[PDB]
Order: C-alpha cells, then structure tokens, then sequence
C-alpha cells in the first residue's frame, strides 16, 4: 500500500532559537520512518541547523530548486548542489512561486527533469483558482498541470503530487473533504491515463490546502489522499498531531 | 574609501571543492581594516563557508526576498539574515532581472528590507548592446540608479556594481572608466560629492587574472564582483591588485 507522508512547508519563517525549539518537540514523537514519510522543509539559510537538530527519523528537503544546473544563474540552487549536500527532497510548482515569482509549467517540467537526473526526490504542487473552479474547469485545469511533467516520472514512490486548492486559498472559501477526495481521485486517474494502473496506485497524492489539528482527520480518511504539505500549522509544536493523524 | 573585492560563485561548488577553496583564500595574508573582500556562496553552502572562512573575509548571499518574513515560499527574508548575522547581499543582479524577471520596483524594495534588517548592500545595473548602440548607456543607468539611491544612509554600507550588459557574452578598462565616471557624477547630483567620493563603484564585467590590474588602476573603479575568477585558488591574485 502507499506509505503516507506529511510535510512541513515552513515556507519565509523562522530565526536559530524558534528552529531550535519547534525541532526539539518534533523530536519528542515516535514513529516509524519505513512506515511513514515525514519531512520537514526549511528556508535553505536554515538547512543546516534544521537537518542536525531533526532526528534521523525525519526526512528533509527544500523549498524550491534550480531549473538550470550549475553555473551563472545567481541567486540559485542546483539541483547537483542539492545531491552533493544530500538533500533529500524539493518542492517543485507550490503556488507561491507559480504567483509571485511567475513559474510556468515548464518551469516545473525542467525542474522536474532536473531533480530526477540528480536524484532528487521531488514533491510537485499543482492547483485550479477560483475563477477556473466557477467555470467548471477543474479537471481541464489539473489534466494540463499534471501533464506538463507527468511522462518524467521514473520510480513512482520518489514523486509526491500536491493538490493546492488554490479556490479555497485566501478566497474565504473551505473546501470540504469530500471535494478534495473527489480532485484526488481525478489526479490518481490522469496518473493512470497517462502512465499505467500501477504507477498511479504507487504514487501518492498529497493534500496541500488549509490543514490543521481539527481537519486532518477528515481529510487523510479519504481514500485517495495520502498526505498533507502544511503551511502555517507546521510551525506549531502541534503539528506532532497532524503527524499523529496519519500513523 | 576602502577597495572592496567580492567573490560571486553563483550557482557552483561541493561540499569538497568549497574546503579546498576557502583554504587556500585562508593562506593569504591581508589586512581587512584596509580592505573589504567578501565571498558570496550559494544559500545551502553559506553555513559551510562561513565557518570555513577567516574573520578576514567577509559573507553574503546572493540575493534577498522582497517580501518579510511569512507565505512566500522559496525566499529568504532581509530578517532571516539579520537572525543568522549575514553581512551583505547582492541585489539586481543582471542573471536576476533576466532569468526571474527581476525589477528596478524589486531592487529598491529589497534594497529598503536590507537597510531595515541591517544588511548592507551590493546592488547591481547596467544597459544593453541595444540600449549602448542607442546612446542611452547614461539614460538607463541614471534610471536603474534612481531607482534605489535615495535609500542609501551610510555609503559605505551600499556597494554599487557596473555590469556592461553590452559586453557580457570584452570592455576596455578604459570604456569601464568612462561609465564609472558617470555613475559617480549621478550619485554627486542626487546624493552629495562627499556621499559620492565615499561610495564604492565596483566593475562587474569579466574579471580574472589577466585583467584585474588594469581594472582597479582606473580612477572610479574600486574593485570587482567577480564570477568564475573567483572558484579559482588563484582568486587570491585578483584580491591582491586592490592591495
Ligand atoms: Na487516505
Ligand atoms: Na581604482
């Protein structure tokens, strides 16, 4: 079956001492790494002291990752520098760089293709808007998204694919667990049109709207949602629940 | 004014090759209170190479968020350096404003985070071969330049970078001295002469060992932000013509 996975995006924040004390009440819980996945993503100037604080049980990544591999590109991480660190994970296509920072598509793909020549583990974020929503063309949008990197995918657990309701991200619209099981569910099907029953019943598919203790029940039930990438409820030292949640 | 001499790796290094690098930067002997010389390493190496380096040198990053502390995935706020005491960022640099789309309305914003976080500043500009062709090399200067000169407090905390665009793809020291010429008088006219005779003006062009000396011995140019040059144990020669 599927090895769930929950993630801590905590995205532009954090100081040494705020690190310290969030990594030392993660350490406090118990759980199996080979029967789930939980990571922990940083801002990359944190890197270091997070990954020595965090006990080995805790997988890591980070935030963002090169599309243009060693060289003069300023300012970015190449995926080689990642491997040779051993970082282990990235986040690829989260909708804050895809607003602010005008990624594409193939913005993702090449980043994709980049990661997965460097053997990088990659968690890719994807999501219809509001205005796509209302227009009924939810499944449109996601078969697009999904297809703009799906054919790279070369070993089906080393790819995690987030579902960003971005129409119920800063509209003041939730979405219920029902609607995100249903857009899971259509994920797991292009998986399937496109690269085969099997590959889409190994991949899992991550749930990366608004996640809290209260909802994280609701939400890892559903059949087709297998994780969660958490923003702000994973700087708490209550996210040992959402944790908790999935084991 | 203090020659000021910065290591741009860019997107480059190990874990292994930075060792062996900052070692051999380590080996010379220079006097920091005379002049600056600052190595800037990608994100995830900064921690490394910081502990690797002597006091003498000083670090950076390569780039800073716009935004504060909060949502935006990917960034690093001026506050987080300020946390982990990173002295110095590079700001609009040409590969910025041309891969990431980077703006004039992004560099003085960044420029006005750092300056609250107490960052200081290496901030970059320069025009085009179609901009040059057009004589409009003093035009878009003194408008890259506007954008940002009005923020700079303490001039010697904001180290302005000439990168000739135009050439990268080179300019004699004696066409690079005629820009940083210019550049100074914009920062006489809007700033001060005491203000512009206090400021760094650093060459951003292509730097190496064949060239450095003809670079620092013109009157405006300070220094260098150097790329390639400056992954090279022989780096240690470009820092010793601002000696
Ligand atoms: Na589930
Ligand atoms: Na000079």
């Amino acid at each position: 079956a599927r090895k769930y996975f929950v993630a801590a995006n905590w995205k532009c924040n954090g100081t040494l001492e705020s690190i310290k004390s969030l990594t030392n009440s993660f350490n406090n819980l118990d759980f199996d790494p080979s029967k789930l996945d939980v990571v922990v993503f940083p801002v990359s100037v944190h890197y270091d002291h997070t990954r020595k604080l965090l006990q080995s049980k805790f997988s890591t990544g980070i935030q963002n990752v090169s599309k243009f591999g060693n060289g003069s590109y300023s300012g970015e991480v190449s995926a080689e520098i990642a491997k040779d660190l051993n970082i282990e994970y990235v986040i690829i296509g989260h909708f804050e760089r895809r607003k602010y920072f005008h990624e594409t598509d193939e913005d993702v793909r090449e980043k994709l293709q980049a990661s997965l020549k460097n053997n990088l583990k990659a968690v890719v974020c994807f999501g219809e808007s509001l205005e796509q929503r209302e227009q009924n063309k939810t499944i449109e949008v996601i078969t697009k998204q999904v297809k703009a990197f799906v054919d790279l995918i070369d070993n089906f657990d080393n790819v995690i694919l987030v579902y960003e309701p971005l129409w119920a991200i800063g509209t003041g619209k939730t979405a219920t667990p029902e609607q995100a099981q249903l857009v899971h569910k259509e994920i797991r099907k292009i998986v399937k049109d496109t690269c085969g029953e099997k590959q889409a019943n190994q991949i899992r598919i991550l749930y990366g709207g608004s996640v809290n203790t209260e909802n994280c029940s609701s939400l890892i039930q559903q059949e087709d949602i297998d994780g969660f990438l958490v923003g702000n409820a994973s700087l708490k030292e209550s996210f040992v629940d959402i944790i908790k949640s999935a084991m």
